[PDB]
């Protein structure tokens, strides 16, 4: 903590990818007073933060960077006229214009079905979970919107952020962003409600392709790792999420088996007998399904995603509780992403003077610079 103030200026000065920051968010240039426009807030000592701060061009943000060192910097949209200067602009008039698809996912949300950690802690064991959530989510952003330019990011201590950047995305209303949010919501209700998910008849292929990506961590996530049916205080939580009427099958089952393993595929079978309707004789896994979605499936934080203006952490800021840097995630290596392994200021600030030019690629940060750099790159493409 009081370490931080001599890091974040030497980060800012000698660390901080600025160039590749400034390719982003100015979108080739294309746009007039598209980075101008665009709000950043600076969160400084003592839990103090300026909002509507906007720089005219690189060299003005670098400027102000070396000079505020922020404990943190978010990402906000891009305003009407200069965010600096809202206040000159007559009521009214000062408006949120665009901003890119954003996504939070946050590992407390994952409480009630977490057994290795809570509250702001993370581990090996259940980080599986953001694994999932990352391939559920942007397989849906880019099979069935055709989103192209997706951004996952290490938020640096307990989830991830995804920025949707396609031109016309960072155009939608809050209205269309909201619905892209109730198209890929499955897991609905607080610690008030017990079932969480409940599947329909007819089975939507977005359901059906997160389902299988599920299937492919399910036993070794939820089965061996988490031990969900481990003892009969765990699995009655499972035995709370299908009908009662078949409570007392599962129980003699449960204590017979031994592990989890077995007493998921009693549950498997004995589920895929119970008869939903009386009317037909039609039977299937929807309960296996609901049980599996409620244990693994993206919660996203709603909120998050409908509002324009909402401010987002930016990609390589630190988090100022963990010290990490939040670092782009490589999708083609999205299993493999260790966020232990994640450099802290500290780490880097040693490596960059640490004896065996004086930048970035001389330090763990580079790798994740390089997955930004591929992110920018097919940004550049699609203008040419
Ligand atoms: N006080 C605040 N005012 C405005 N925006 C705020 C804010 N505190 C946070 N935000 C914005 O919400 C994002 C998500 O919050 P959180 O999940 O707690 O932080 P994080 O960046 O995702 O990092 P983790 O602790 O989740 O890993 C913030 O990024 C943004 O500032
Ligand atoms: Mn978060
Ligand atoms: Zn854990």
């Amino acid at each position: 903590p009081t370490e931080l103030p001599e890091l974040l200026k030497l980060y800012y000065r000698r660390l901080f990818p600025y160039s590749q920051y400034y390719r982003w968010l100015n979108y080739g240039g294309v746009i007039k007073n598209y980075f101008q426009h665009r709000e950043f807030s600076f969160t400084l000592k003592d839990d103090i933060y300026i909002r509507y701060q906007s720089f005219n061009n690189q060299s003005d943000l670098e400027k102000e960077m070396q000079k505020m060192n922020p404990y943190k910097i978010d990402i906000g949209a891009v305003y009407s006229h200069r965010p600096n200067q809202h206040n000159t602009v007559k009521l009214g008039a000062f408006q949120a214009q665009e901003k890119e698809l954003v996504f939070d996912i946050d590992m407390t949300d994952y409480d009630d079905v977490r057994r290795c950690c809570s509250s702001a802690d993370i581990c090996p064991k259940c980080w599986t979970l953001m694994t999932m959530a990352i391939r559920i989510i942007d397989r849906a952003l880019k099979e069935d919107f055709g989103f192209k330019h997706r951004l996952w990011v290490y938020s640096g201590r307990r989830g991830v952020h995804c920025w949707v950047c396609d031109e016309s995305v960072r155009k939608l209303s809050s209205a269309v962003r909201s619905g892209i949010v109730e198209y890929l919501s499955l897991v609905k209700g607080g610690q008030d409600v017990k079932k969480k998910v409940h599947l329909s008849e007819k089975i939507h292929p977005f359901i059906r392709k997160s389902i299988n990506i599920i299937k492919k961590y399910f036993e070794e996530y939820a089965l061996v790792n988490q031990d969900i049916l481990e003892n009969k205080e765990s699995w009655d939580k499972i035995l709370a999420l299908v009908p009662e009427t078949i409570h007392d099958e599962l129980q003699q089952s449960f204590q017979k088996s031994h592990n989890s393993l077995q007493r998921w595929e009693h549950l498997k079978k004995v589920a895929s007998r119970y008869q939903n309707n009386i009317k037909n004789d039609k039977y299937g896994p929807w309960l296996e399904w609901e049980i599996m979605l409620q244990y693994c499936f993206p919660r996203l934080d709603i909120n998050v995603s409908k509002g324009i203006n909402h401010l987002l952490k930016s990609p390589f800021s630190v988090h100022p509780k963990t010290g990490r840097i939040s670092v782009p995630i490589d999708l083609q290596k999205v299993d493999q992403f260790d966020p232990f392994t994640v450099p802290t200021i500290s780490f880097i600030c040693r490596e960059l003077d640490a004896i065996s030019t004086r930048d970035y690629k001389k330090t763990s940060l580079a790798p994740y610079v390089k997955v930004f750099e591929h992110f920018l790159e097919n940004l550049d493409k699609s203008r040419k």
